[PDB]
């Protein structure tokens, strides 16, 4: 089943400049007890970042061991806590920071690593769906279309069922979506079972930093329409969609009416969203929707106000 409210559960992909790093320093899978917590909350969608460095060290070498391994016991919470994860590759369509397509990184390294992961974790239960690249951005915009057919042709020979989501350039932006997404429209997906997954941050920039607050002329529709033409090109070129990041800091009433009018237009489409971000590290972030001794989250009511108006059976938008 499709829900319409999920989570990012961050962690897995943390201090990126530490490879292989040390699990427990550098970065953070789900401790035991994690994923009951949500699913208690009545949230059962996760996307879970993990980084292409840690799961395959060498290009087009078997996975990592001990990276792989912690991959297996979070799919096994999930499991068993009614879970279902997206394993998100959380990479910006860059491996040691050189772009998928270049004599560095050919895209049959990428093919190769997505096979790698669909043979592996196909046969999961708690597995719902692949999003195969975060946020391409900059130098690998122009390649991405090609990277990302050789990801969809990767993850095909081993799982001809689930959803792949595909990402756009310029950090999967939802509000420039129809800039540069038409040459998305040449990917040939065999199972035909894709789903365009855009981004949306409510700061000025959109970069998701929030680092001044709202402002004087904010308007609480920013970010319907900062969907508006991801979702409008959805229902152009009938194809399917979600929103894989959206988070707001927890410290002002004008963010959560955004908030709130972002996930009305959302259900009223059939759009899933995935918060950005709970995790088991998070600390003092300002986005952080984890339980934290003295922070609210008022973030969390509003998922689960429309968790409770959850009514569509598939990816939306519907078509006529
Ligand atoms: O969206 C999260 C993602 O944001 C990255 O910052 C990006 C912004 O996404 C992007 O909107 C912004 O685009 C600006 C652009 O730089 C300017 O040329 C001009 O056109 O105004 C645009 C804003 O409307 O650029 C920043 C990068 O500078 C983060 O880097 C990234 O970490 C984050 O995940």
């Amino acid at each position: 089943s499709v829900d319409l409210i999920g989570i990012n559960v961050a962690g897995a992909e943390f201090t990126g400049g530490k490879l292989p790093g040390k699990h427990g320093t550098h970065y953070f899978f789900p401790p035991e007890g994690y994923f009951e917590y949500w699913s208690e909350q009545g949230i059962h969608t996760v996307r879970f970042p993990l980084k292409w460095e840690r799961l395959q060290p060498s290009l087009n070498a078997e996975l990592d061991d001990v990276y792989a391994s912690l991959v297996d016991d979070m799919l096994d919470q999930a499991k068993e806590n009614d879970i279902k994860v997206i394993l998100d590759v959380h990479n910006y369509a860059r491996y040691r920071k050189k772009v998928i397509g270049t004599e560095d990184v050919p895209v049959s390294a990428y093919q190769d690593l997505m096979e790698r992961i669909a043979k592996r974790w196909q046969g999961h239960d708690a597995l719902f769906a692949y999003d195969i690249m975060n946020q391409p951005y900059g130098s690998a915009d122009k390649l991405w279309p090609a990277a990302a057919q050789a990801g969809i042709d990767g993850v095909r020979k081993y799982d001809k069922k689930r959803p792949l989501l595909i990402e756009g350039a310029s950090w999967s932006s939802a509000a420039r979506w129809p800039r540069y997404a038409d040459e998305l429209l040449k990917l040939k997906d065999p199972a035909d079972n894709m789903v365009f997954s855009a981004h949306v941050y409510i700061d000025e920039d959109a970069s998701g930093s929030y680092k001044k607050g709202p402002g004087k002329d904010f308007e609480p529709m920013i970010g319907v329409k900062r969907v508006e033409p991801f979702v409008n090109w959805l229902k152009e070129h009938g194809k399917k969609g979600h929103i894989g990041e959206f988070g707001i800091p927890n410290d002002d009433e004008r963010w959560l009416d955004a908030m709130d009018k972002l996930l009305a237009y959302l259900n009223e489409n059939c759009i899933p969203i995935n918060y950005w971000a709970a995790g088991p590290s998070w600390g003092n972030y300002k986005l952080s929707i984890e339980p934290k001794d003295g922070e609210k989250r008022p973030q969390v009511a509003l998922l689960k106000k429309y968790a409770a108006k959850d009514n569509c059976s598939d990816f939306g938008p519907a078509k006529a």
